[PDB]
């Protein structure tokens, strides 16, 4: 009896924890497996180093990511999401072995978000809009937006911004937004906290933002030992909208429930 136990992390937040819960629900319900969630695990560099030197064994990638971040040379993309999918699964086999399943439906993109005050006092409803106030505003990002090229970088080099950045922990940017130590912040698209504070999202005019989403990633030598993990977590390839993903996040991180009884409910509910 081969129960080999499967480590399923995730990066920081409600919502990876969620994902990594659904997985290890699903492979746990359809294989002879085991799982381990390991929440907040890290950022990405930190997942992806650790899932190709084998300590984590699954986690769940989004594709703007792997084209931006993980793809070196990073391969230029289109606002397609199934062929941003299709650049970043064929260029992450190549390149690593790793193997990137079918994405879930919604994106969760990075998303420069400010006060529904600010917005309407300062005129903002783009990006570029931000050029206006650049001197009058300051931003908090996460270190990982500062250092992406999809991220502050790309504010910088698409949009010629150079905002007045504070570098800030994920978990502490809502509330300094919301208490208006900073005006500006890098939001996760389905993050509960924009609804949950009136934060107005900025429209990425000039598409610096590439398609983001979600799908397991693991590596080939994984999948060949256990093929069935394809079928099994591809289960949900193509579920989940923005809408029921916010929700998710918002019982785990506003409601305080545990991300495996939340992520079991919608799989009975909603999936399986
Ligand atoms: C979903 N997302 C917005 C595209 C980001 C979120 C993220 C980046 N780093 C951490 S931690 N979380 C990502 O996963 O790359």
């Amino acid at each position: 009896m081969e129960k080999e136990n499967l480590i399923i992390a995730g990066k920081i937040g409600p919502e990876p924890e969620i994902l990594a819960n659904m997985y290890k629900l699903l492979i746990e319900e359809n294989t002879s497996m085991t799982a381990t969630v390991k929440p907040n695990f890290g950022t990405t560099s930190f997942l992806y180093e650790a899932l190709k030197k084998g300590d984590i064994d699954i986690y769940p990638e989004f594709t703007g990511t792997v084209t931006e971040s993980l793809l070196q040379p990073s391969p230029k993309v289109s606002h397609e999401p199934e062929q941003v999918y299709q650049v970043a699964r064929d260029g992450i086999a190549k390149q690593d072995h790793l193997a990137y399943l079918k994405p879930m439906s919604y994106q969760n993109t990075y998303a420069v978000a400010v006060p529904k005050k600010i917005a309407q006092e300062y005129g903002l409803k783009t990006i570029s809009d931000l050029k206006k106030v650049e001197g009058q505003l300051k931003a908090g990002f996460t270190l990982e937006f500062n250092d992406r090229e999809d991220g502050n970088k790309g504010l910088q080099s698409m949009y010629g911004l150079n905002l007045n950045v504070a570098t800030m922990q994920p978990a502490l940017r809502y509330q300094a937004i919301h208490s208006g130590d900073i005006q500006i912040t890098d939001a996760y698209s389905t993050d509960a906290e924009l609804e949950r504070y009136d934060l107005q999202v900025l429209e990425d005019d000039k598409q610096l933002f590439p398609p983001y989403q979600g799908a397991p990633l693991m590596k080939e030598a994984l999948l060949k030992k256990h093929p069935e993990l394809e079928r099994v977590l591809n289960t949900l390839a193509g579920k989940i909208t923005e809408s029921q993903m916010s929700q998710l996040n918002y019982q785990v991180g506003v409601e305080g429930k545990s991300a495996k009884q939340v992520a079991k409910e919608f799989l009975q509910e909603q999936v399986c």
